[PDB]
């Protein structure tokens, strides 16, 4: 019906929006971040849907959750765990940050 | 700025509502957006805002954003804090008005 989702803030806030492509291993993946204060978004373009997950507590990197799937970054590196194949969190695809 | 705006494809309809809750005598809104398997909540709680994602689990729905987690079944919700209750033993239960 409509192209975006739009969420409303405290008019205060800066917003900042930065589009990132990883490699992952023959495999491009465009992932675009959101980020004001401390909430953090990132939209993943996958194969077959687009998920949006949002920044959660860890003890290092940024990672993120959304529908099944967890997007973990450290660094140039990224790992997409994907929690209905892998639901052990052991098998993770591994991306490079382009 | 004000505004995070996330773009998707044109024919995607993107549903956007609010929700008054109850914990104890405390207030809490919280806005939904969904646009297809995309389901985002912004809590507004008493002292920061935080906007959780939709993620899986067995019941309800579950969303996780920051250092919560926001778990609705039904007219029911529980909003835990996995900082001040790590173990996530004692969320704080919550109403839809």
């Amino acid at each position: 019906a409509m192209g975006e989702i739009t969420i409303k803030l405290p008019d205060s806030v800066k917003v900042s929006t930065n589009s990132i492509l990883y490699k992952c291993g023959a495999k491009d993946l465009s992932v675009t971040y959101y980020n004001a204060g401390d909430i953090s978004l990132a939209k993943l373009e996958l194969e077959d849907e687009t998920v949006v997950a949002s920044n959660v507590i860890s003890g290092s990197g940024a990672k993120y959750a959304g529908s099944v799937y967890i997007w973990w970054t450290k660094g140039k590196t990224a790992s997409l765990y994907n929690l209905i194949d892998n639901p052990e969190e052991d098998k993770p695809i591994s991306c490079v940050e382009q």
